[PDB]
């Protein structure tokens, strides 16, 4: 037992740990990037997935559980409501994970991309992502696709150890 955050850029899709986090989109739908992954991955999961924005709902592919994580799309929210719902559904990530009672878990960086409004967020999102997961015992590995965002991450990574 020694929690650790690591981060690797590939295909969540693709991950090694024992369950994952789907950028969600909102409604249920498959939607793009991240969450189109995940739902040809795990199209089961997406039975009844639909949640909130700032919310998290767990549905299980077989035994293996999707945690989809609806944050806001900063194109509709102001900045201060979607950073309050971008904290709260890290936040309900962490009781997820907590109560599946896994050992790891792959997450990916919430509200970026199609849904950060057209700012650079990772640092907002990334804070938030260990706000939340510093609570929790589980070894956390955050997938990104961006060769530059890999470095950011690694480096806030390390200096926090
Ligand atoms: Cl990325």
């Amino acid at each position: 037992h020694a929690p650790s955050y690591r981060v690797k850029r590939m295909d969540i899709a693709k991950n090694d740990e024992e369950c994952v986090v789907n950028a969600a989109a909102p409604r249920g739908l498959p939607g793009n990037g991240v969450c189109k992954a995940v739902y040809k991955k795990w199209p089961e999961s997406f039975k009844n997935s639909a949640t909130p924005v700032g919310t998290a709902k767990t549905v299980m592919c077989g035994t293996y559980p999707v945690i989809h994580a609806v944050g806001p799309n900063f194109s509709n929210y102001s900045e201060s409501e979607g950073d309050r719902e971008l904290a709260a559904a890290y936040r309900e990530v962490a009781k997820e994970v907590t109560r599946l009672g896994v050992n790891s878990v792959a997450i990916p960086l919430l509200s970026t991309g199609v849904y950060s409004g057209g700012k650079d967020r990772l640092t907002q999102s990334l804070n938030h992502l260990f706000t939340a997961m510093d609570s929790t015992d589980a070894d956390v590995v955050i997938y990104c696709r961006d060769k530059e965002w890999e470095k950011k991450i690694s480096e806030a990574i390390q200096m926090r150890t």
